[PDB]
């Protein structure tokens, strides 16, 4: 069929480090995409985005080269971040957070399975379809940490400091899984809350020392029922040999407490 290869670039969906993100539209079958424009580390993000293949992580299309500029063809998420579904010093209600949690760990578990870790999971790399469902984002800071079935420890500093572990900063090696167990439990304070608990998880930072110090009576915490409350003091912890896996998270009693209803579908009455 001829011109299905031309994509119109319609609007700029963002802009940053990387470059842009623009909306694309199919000149013949009007299908909606989002075009990565990286104008040279996009080598591994396209090698990793090849490996991809579940419901919860953004779909890789393809990626074409025009001499310096790589296009990366991804999922267009029309429902944009979550971030901004988190309204400032409130969060949004606990049903919703819960949905998107157990969404966020399917990704996760998925990611893990084929030994992938995203390192930056926050708000900003967790994007929306039509219907709400979450989707994990941007590749560019992941890595491989299980090859041949052997495990890889990890000793690049990275990610951005609200979300990241405090293994991180206190050690030189740590374990990939439960540094992305960790940034997935700082997303969930601020679903619950609308603010970040920390500036970093280090002893030198005063909100980090008081929820060692289990000072729950004090914002972000108090806002947070006790029984999500419970679960982000497991996945909270400071010694990640200690903290919860993504299995135990599974069976936490508020990951599977009852909470919202499925989408409302068409009903009529008499
Ligand atoms: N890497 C990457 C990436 C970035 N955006 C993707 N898809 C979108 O549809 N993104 C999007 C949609 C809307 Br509506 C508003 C903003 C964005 N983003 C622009 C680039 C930054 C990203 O966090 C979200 C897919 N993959």
């Amino acid at each position: 069929v001829p011109f299905v290869e031309d994509w119109d670039l319609v609007q700029t969906l963002g802009e940053g480090a990387y470059g842009e993100v623009q909306l694309a539209v199919n000149r013949v079958t009007e299908e909606a995409v989002a075009v990565k424009i990286v104008d040279m580390n996009i080598k591994k993000e396209i090698c990793i985005n090849k490996m991809l293949n579940h419901e919860n992580v953004v779909k890789f299309y393809g990626h074409r080269r025009e001499g310096n500029i790589q296009y990366l063809f991804l999922e267009y998420c029309s429902g944009g971040e979550l971030f901004d579904r988190i309204e400032p010093d409130i969060g949004m209600p606990e049903p919703d957070a819960q949905r998107f949690f157990h969404q966020l760990m399917a990704g996760v578990v998925y990611l893990h399975g084929i030994g992938i870790t995203h390192r930056d999971i926050k708000p900003e790399n967790l994007l929306l379809d039509e219907r709400d469902n979450l989707k994990i984002s941007d590749f560019g800071l992941a890595t491989v940490f299980r090859y041949n079935n052997r495990e890889r420890l990890l000793n690049k500093m990275c990610g951005t400091l609200p979300y990241v572990a405090p293994e991180l900063l206190k050690r030189r090696e740590f374990h990939a899984e439960p540094v992305d167990v960790w940034s997935c439990g700082i997303v969930l304070t601020a679903m619950l809350a609308g603010e970040l608990p920390w500036d970093q998880p280090s002893d030198s930072c005063q909100e980090y020392s008081d929820w060692k110090e289990k000072k729950t009576y004090l914002n972000p915490w108090k806002k947070i029922d006790s029984a999500p409350l419970a679960l982000l003091h497991k996945i909270l912890v400071e010694n990640p040999s200690a903290r919860i896996t993504i299995p135990d998270i599974k069976k936490d009693r508020w990951y599977n407490k009852p909470l919202k209803k499925g989408a409302k579908r068409p009903r009529v009455t008499s």
